């Protein structure tokens, strides 16, 4: 036995913005009085239903205000068991900008910028500068995070954020490479979402051999 069990079991349960998901808490009670509850605070745009799996908890569509940490307790014969899961609720980039759109082999720099992201810290959120299937050594770094404001008529509402990474370029090299990548990858419990993003490399340098 358990006696209280969560489907899924997982401490950390991430959801995207916008999806959903739900929680079965169920309670092996041999009593009359067995009881199941389901707290935090409630909301996410979610639900909860009972005796269809005993309490499932629902949360649909998911806001950041989903996000949080939920607690199951279950009463049975004077004795209570408990399961805490956190929600964690995210938003992968929906477009990644690259400035310069491309690369003259000149040199500055180069900056790639994800929108609306969450979460925007480091353990959760990296960003690398490829050449071909690896990092291009030689690449400084220094990144901002920036809170966008929006909401257009006749649909939707709210606010996410927008982070950029800059580097300042190495020489690059010979012979220089057809284009450079920027990758925004998010890494969250069980999870892994990644974005590529090509930045062409204008086969300019000539005048030698
Ligand atoms: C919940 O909110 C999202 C974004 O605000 C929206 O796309 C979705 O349709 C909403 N769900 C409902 C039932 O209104």
């Amino acid at each position: 036995v358990k006696p209280l069990q969560v489907e899924p079991p997982e401490p950390v349960v991430a959801v995207a913005l916008g999806a959903s998901r739900q929680l079965t808490c169920r309670l092996a009670c041999a009593d009359r009085g067995a009881s199941v509850q389901w707290r935090g605070l409630d909301t996410s745009l979610g639900a909860v239903q009972s005796d269809t799996g005993r309490s499932v908890l629902t949360v649909r569509n998911a806001s950041l205000s989903a996000a949080g940490t939920r607690v199951c307790v279950g009463s049975c014969g004077g004795r209570t068991f408990q399961h805490t899961v956190q929600l964690l609720v995210y938003a992968f980039p929906n477009q990644l900008t690259v400035s310069p759109a491309a690369l003259v082999p000149g040199d500055p720099e180069v900056a790639c910028t994800a929108h609306k992201v969450t979460p925007v810290d480091p353990n959760a959120l990296s960003f690398s500068l490829l050449v071909g299937g690896q990092e291009l050594e030689g690449a400084q770094a220094l990144g901002p995070e920036v809170q966008e404001e929006e909401e257009e008529p006749q649909g939707d509402e709210d606010v996410l954020f927008r982070v950029t990474e800059r580097w300042r370029l190495p020489p690059l090299g010979t012979p220089v490479p057809p284009a450079l990548y920027c990758q925004a990858t998010m890494r969250l419990p069980g999870l892994e979402l990644s974005h590529r993003q090509a930045i062409p490399v204008l086969h300019s340098p000539t005048s030698p051999e």
